[PDB]
């Protein structure tokens, strides 16, 4: 069993420095779960972490994505998994750190994800019974086990049975995970979040959008993001410049609140208060359970 | 336009003879449509063209699959449509003679025959609106486009709703083509089907049976066929020898009553009746028809 250390919770919660404070005693890397991360070029609206803020430790999934292409969950796991592997391969302790309850879940659990498709070796069976008995026939046997979509389709259509027959046929952890989140109280929670925006727009916010609209990108999961559409809402001239800001501030809020509500409702999940800057109590409270954790993982697994 | 002339009609209407009689005035070439002639080491069960049958003309998609192997139509659509362009690059008239509906619609109407697999995009596009909203607003979605689906899966199995919604939305003639049909009365065509059967079982039918079933072939589509099936049956021991021999005869019958009712279903095709009538007669009429509708629909295009 690999041993995985998963770091989960709202924005603005100090998930940044305690990941790269845990990974410097425990000798890990860092693989990014957050879908933004990948875009690069755009480091402001997205709050990418720095070099600086890494410490040496070193962080996958970061600037591997042009904004214009997609970032599915699916992609997120055919590169995280090897990713795991990769790590332990170096005698490191992966760290998975930040996303969305949809990309982190597809790791920890490694669901399927493959696509849905049908099989073609029925449709030879399907073919080989029209060819032995009628359209007809065919046609009943749609009937027989939904007259409604039979009752929709011309039994002479041969063609949109063996389909319907085809799709009604589709119809009918592994690692040594160590999960914990990291939260604070509302009010703290929500300063932290508003004085984030105003910091991205300190730095620049405002031109990283431009920049991206002038070269045409639109519509796309990049700029759709919720802190790139209420710039764009002001470039297109839909709503004031000081409109955009109260909305991001809020759509960041509502976001965070979201994000919190849904891993707070995962099982096996360590929450940590971070609502206490006293950091180095803390960091150290985190190593202590997590080191500890694993151990027993592992000896109870041997 | 590519020029491709179809023969089709139930078994024992001639279909063969009048084939190599017309592709020899034709200068043309044989495209055989019987799915079951591509399995070598078949020849009796499947009533296989001799040679001497085709006397001169060339036949293609014969004796190309071992017994063991599946031939879907979408094998055989593969096989026709590049074999009717090098038919016509040697200055030849394809024919494509017999078989299934199935194999020959696909044929002369280029069906596309492509899988269907779930767009990688709309999934992505899910996946984002669950995050991007309630776990409920996905299952709110599904319950507008199918309640009862809906219903019937709990709200946080998100996992589930995708999958219901994936296959939601699933669910959401080229060529100078001249078809004729030959047809014959009912209480002879009949009778010409059961001699066929007494012929394959005085040829060998029974050994030809037994050499598969002794190599071990089963549930194959080559055995399942409508004249292998009936002696497995024997062979396994479940009917007597002539209950299988009146069951073949009895299927092969009510095999041609349905080959014959797809095609009467199939506009375009000139019907012909080959009850006991004079051939020499009855070839030259079809000829004619054949060879003027090729060249009116010719004209027709150089407009």
């Amino acid at each position: 069993k690999e041993k995985l250390v998963a770091i989960v919770g709202p924005t603005a919660v100090g998930k940044t420095k305690t990941s790269v404070m845990l990974a410097k005693r425990l000798n890990g890397e860092v693989i990014s779960g957050d879908s933004m991360q990948v875009y690069r070029g755009m480091d402001i609206g997205t709050a990418k972490i720095t070099a600086e803020e890494m410490d040496g430790v070193p962080h996958h999934l970061i600037d591997i994505k042009d904004p214009s292409e997609s970032f599915s969950v699916a992609d997120f796991q055919d590169l995280a998994t090897p990713l795991i592997t990769e790590i332990h391969e170096r005698g490191r302790l992966p760290f998975l750190v930040g996303g969305t309850g949809l990309y982190v879940n597809a790791v920890i659990h490694q669901f399927n994800l493959g696509d849905i498709r049908a099989d073609e070796d029925y449709r030879h069976e399907l073919e080989a019974f029209v060819n032995s008995y009628g359209v007809q026939a065919l046609h009943d046997k749609l009937s027989k086990i939904d007259p409604k979509a039979a009752a929709a389709i011309h039994p002479n259509n041969y063609r949109r049975v063996i389909r319907a027959l085809e799709i009604i046929k589709l119809t009918g952890s592994p690692y040594n995970l160590v999960m914990i989140g990291l939260t604070m109280e509302r009010d703290v929670l929500y300063d932290r979040i508003n004085r984030r925006v105003d910091q991205m727009v300190e730095e620049g916010l405002i031109d990283e959008a431009k920049k991206l609209y002038d070269r045409g990108i639109r519509d796309c999961q990049s700029v759709q993001a919720i802190g790139y559409k209420e710039m764009y809402d002001y470039l297109d001239g839909n709503v004031t410049l000081e409109e955009a800001i109260d909305t991001l501030k809020r759509n960041s809020r509502r976001y965070a609140k979201r994000q919190l509500t849904w891993f707070r409702n995962k099982a096996n999940v360590t929450w940590f208060d971070m609502t206490d800057v006293d950091f180095d109590k803390k960091i150290m409270e985190i190593h202590n359970f997590i080191a500890g954790k694993l151990e027993e993982k592992s000896k109870l697994e041997h």
